[PDB]
């Protein structure tokens, strides 16, 4: 079982990107998927999580309206849309899911430490 990311890229400020988190081997409909960003030499930080029941938990307190999240069950994929991109958004982005924690988003530190599957990471650069 694995989580596969894509949709990264490099755009000017003001652009937008949509990241995807695709599951092979299991159905995301019953799980919570959380997104995190990291730059080398700094700790991961939560962005946004969608629970099994579909609630959105914002780990970040910055620019909440720019980040949106959706689940496509037909494709077994979760999407993170990022609008109005700024240079400070440049980072590697990861999705993650937990088997423990039972479909809840928790908070950012808890979810990241509990996570049992990680995406491979995708580069987002705003220049």
């Amino acid at each position: 079982v694995q989580l596969v990311e894509s949709g990264g890229g490099l755009v000017q400020p003001g652009g937008s990107l949509r990241l995807s988190c695709a599951a092979t081997g299991f159905t995301l409909e019953n799980k919570a998927i959380g997104w995190f960003r990291q730059t080398p030499g700094s700790e991961r930080e939560g962005v946004l999580c969608i629970s099994k029941s579909g609630s959105w938990t914002y780990y970040t307190d910055s620019m909440r309206g720019r980040f949106t999240i959706s689940r496509d069950n037909a494709e077994n994929t979760v999407y993170l849309q990022m609008d109005s991109l700024k240079p400070e958004d440049t980072a590697v982005y990861y999705c993650a899911t937990t088997t423990a924690g039972g479909g809840l988003c928790w908070d950012g530190t808890t979810f990241s430490r509990l996570a049992s599957s990680w995406g491979q990471g995708t580069q987002v650069t705003v220049s």
